[PDB]
């Protein structure tokens, strides 16, 4: 070796963890890996683990799970469980307790992990480029700090990752965003969730679960539907479900000012005119490459829309040892695709067995009340790169909800295919069980599955799953492009 | 035509009214559906619908989902849900009203289905053979009854499905079966589950969230391990969770007789010598053909082992326009696999287009607290009839449990393959929603899937499926037939 590491990775997040443990461990080489912060919280709130173990999925969960005790709760009776009701709400603040206690543990359980491992050493603080074999740690993200270390290295990894876009309007900073909503004092009696990201969807059910007594919330998007991008009659049916658990849902609205009134809540006008107070309002309205304050400048790496890093199937930029994964590449912002991305890198680079990370057919979840599992294309994509294509859909409601009382909780099923060959090009689910079902979904589309391998199997009963095998006949059609009842040319 | 009915079905079961159906509607048949009652309840119990409807997987689930708010109630705690816990218990009687509703009203929906269906008749009474081509249905199952009517037919199904074996022992009769458990008046304050099949597990399960204070339930088994024929890990791994929930498992033992007490409950005497009081004693030790009282000899129907009908991969019996679906072929006893047979039968017989039901590679689920999600061999099976085999294991408690309370609560995953070329051969697993994500996994063992496919799928984060993605390594291997640690050639 002519240099001390093999390896420094700027962010040990979902992607740069992996990747750094991965060089270390399977590949004996010398990695040094950058973080601002050893544990979660205020000023900074993402640390070691990245943002899905500080302030993203895993926190994000647990506050999901607490909220849908609400419904539990209240479900039980039908079957026999009597308790008092009429005026029961959580306690935030032992949740909030209990979710720190969780996250800590995992950041702890970090440091001896890094302790134990030899070539692996954690480097705290602002990491920065100077060229393409040097990162500076500096003391704080002000480029005129002062410097800790100067990282001599062969390779650099650029794992960063995303950071809340703000509203840029008169009273922007009286809002909060996903990371201090996460550290809340206390639960919120009038809230108000901007956006119709599957982050405004899931906060908004947390909320709706922790409010206290006379406690409502609201949901505000300044487009017709929430959740773009997702299945229409999922889409739809979500919001009608959010409307029946006390979800307010606002469409075409959007903040115009907010100002803060002197007994601590917030006025805020709107698009059409009208003015309400609210004690807390959130804005999840976009994620943007955390690259800005990098100093890419200096190394040369080129940064295309909003910051992102560009990147060619195998990670690497526009130069030759410098490479980015996960939400700072700007391509699909989940962990396990950054955690893939991370891998497929050391096998290429370190491993000398290039690969290349698959972006599509990858599945995904919103952990919404309901949830949402989602893997594939929809329908309106699907026949906009297609012949034909064939719609199959099922609605049900399972049968426990005639006792639980919960009516509005139907499951929805809807499978997308190449009319032509009969593969799965899509599948779309709403309701109980979604994200855990459309995992082992995910592994036959992978498989290039088709829809006559799922009515072949047979089914498990009673699930809400078995309805997957109980599809045969399509709903309606797409001939090049078009919605056609029947099929025929 | 020259006869009365094309098709003649004993048994309107799972599989028995499937089989109708199919022919009526889809072939325009004229078709004439026995059974036994039209809506469910003592003393038949079983009724228009079948075993799974009216006593067995639905009111089942809904008695489980029940007594599953149990451990939801107490696990909300932790997240900040205050109520009054000490000295609560579920009102067993709104249980079982809101249970016969529902079931009664799905009695109901099959009336108004043979109303508008044309070919398609329902025939109340005791059917049994006079010959390949005569059905009689008498006033009651005593051969001696009155006919109500005699169905000249061209085919033949028999559907009739399975009935509780008995204890046979000194006060035998003062048992009670899964049947008359659905029809308790109070739920047990000091109950017995004889048994150590799926039934046993899930009514243990059940009563163990219905039992009033200071109540409690014993399963007692005759064998070392419940649940024979399942992964030896996740059998040992659920009687320790049973036990972590309250239920007392005893091995290696059998009732000798039970008294009645003057008071009212049961005086049980057992197989090591002990005697206890039992308010009420179910016996869950086996389910036989019901062909007994079916005359088959008449028709010269071929009987096997404990009476079940003998047929080939079509169905046929001995007698060429005669069949048999289901529990009463006394092969895989699930009702979707009855309603696969009965399908296939239709396919074959009326569609011309012939097809055997593949019984191998079938997905099924024990609605165990917590459940068990099942699909293939277990490594035992596996072992003795392959070259090499790979066992893979991975346990991990989710994250919310450490915040719930209940850190007994682990997932357990354990998939079997064949080393030789990767095939999944069997995937095992513990945990909430096992039977929800075993139905995906079913599919994917349909299509022949490898271990290689399983880890090539991006996970979906966080959720306990995603685990099935992240093993690698084999636990350890089976080289013909002997448990080895690494692999020697
Ligand atoms: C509220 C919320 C909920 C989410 N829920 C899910 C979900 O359910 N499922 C899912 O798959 N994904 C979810 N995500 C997205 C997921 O968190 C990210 O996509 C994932 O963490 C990206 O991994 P990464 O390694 O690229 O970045 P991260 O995991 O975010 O890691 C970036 C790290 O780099 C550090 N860093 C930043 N700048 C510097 C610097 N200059 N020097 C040194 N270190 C620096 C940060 O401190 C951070 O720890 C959620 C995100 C949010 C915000
Ligand atoms: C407690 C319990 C729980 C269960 N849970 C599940 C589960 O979770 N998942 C699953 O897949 N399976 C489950 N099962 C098994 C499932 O119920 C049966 O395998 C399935 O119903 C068999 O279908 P079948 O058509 O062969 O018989 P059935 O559906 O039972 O139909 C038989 C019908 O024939 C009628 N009959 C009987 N004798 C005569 C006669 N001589 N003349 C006219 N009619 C007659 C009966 O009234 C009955 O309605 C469970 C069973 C029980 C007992």
């Amino acid at each position: 070796m002519s240099r001390a590491y093999d390896l420094v990775v700027l962010g040990a997040g979902s992607g740069g963890l992996e990747a750094g443990w991965n060089a270390a461990v399977t590949h004996k080489k010398k990695v040094a890996v950058v973080d601002v912060q050893a544990t979660h919280g205020p000023p900074l709130f993402a640390a070691l683990g990245g943002t899905c173990v500080n302030v993203g999925c895993v926190p994000k969960k647990l506050m999901v799970t607490g909220a849908q005790y609400m419904d539990l709760i209240r479900e039980s009776g039908g079957f026999g469980w009597e308790m008092d009701r009429e005026s029961l709400c959580p306690n935030w603040k032992t949740l909030i307790a209990a979710k720190n206690k969780v996250v800590n543990s995992i950041n702890e359980s970090y440091k001896s992990m890094f302790a134990d491992t030899e070539g692996l050493s954690f480097h705290m603080g602002f990491g920065a480029l100077q060229d393409a074999h040097t990162v500076v740690v500096r003391k704080s993200e002000d480029p005129h700090s002062d410097v800790l270390e100067t990282l001599d290295t062969e390779y650099i990894l650029i794992a960063t990752g995303s950071w809340p876009t703000r509203l840029g309007v008169p009273g922007d900073e009286f809002c909060i965003t996903s990371n201090e909503a996460f550290y809340l004092e206390d639960a919120p009696k009038r809230m108000l969730c901007v956006g119709g990201g599957y982050i405004a969807v899931e906060f908004a059910g947390i909320f709706n679960g922790y409010k206290p007594c006379g406690g409502y919330v609201d949901l505000c998007y300044r487009g017709d539907l929430i959740l773009r991008g997702f299945d229409t009659e999922v889409r739809k049916s979500l919001t009608k479900q959010l409307g029946a658990n006390g979800i307010r849902v606002r469409t075409n609205l959007n903040p115009t000012k907010i100002t803060k009134n002197e007994d601590g809540s917030n006025h805020v006008h709107f698009n059409d005119g009208t003015e309400e107070d609210y004690d807390q309002v959130m804005l999840a309205i976009g994620r943007v490459p955390r690259s800005q304050a990098l100093q890419l400048d200096k190394a040369g790496v080129r940064t295309g829309k909003n910051g992102a890093v560009q990147v060619d199937a195998y990670s690497k930029t526009s130069v030759d040892n410098i490479y980015a994964i996960g939400d700072v590449t700007n391509r699909v912002m989940l962990t396990p695709v950054a955690i893939n991305e991370g891998a497929a890198f050391v096998e290429t680079v370190f491993g000398g067995k290039p690969r290349a990370t698959d972006h599509t057919k990858v599945a995904c979840a919103v952990f919404s009340i309901p949830p949402i599992g989602t893997c594939g294309m929809t329908e309106e994509e699907a026949a906009k790169n297609y012949e034909t294509v064939a719609v199959y859909a099922s609605s049900f409601t399972p049968l426990m909800h005639n006792i639980s009382g919960s009516k509005h909780k139907e499951f929805m099923i809807r499978i997308i295919t190449n009319e032509s060959n009969g593969e799965v090009l899509g599948v779309h689910m709403l309701g109980d069980s979604a994200p855990e079902i459309i995992q082992s979904v995910g592994i036959c589309m992978k498989m290039g599955a088709k829809i006559s391998d799922f009515h072949s199997t047979i089914g498990v009963h009673p699930t809400s799953a078995e309805e997957l095998c109980s599809m045969r006949t399509p709903a309606y059609f797409y001939e090049s492009g078009k919605r056609v009842e029947k099929l025929s040319s």
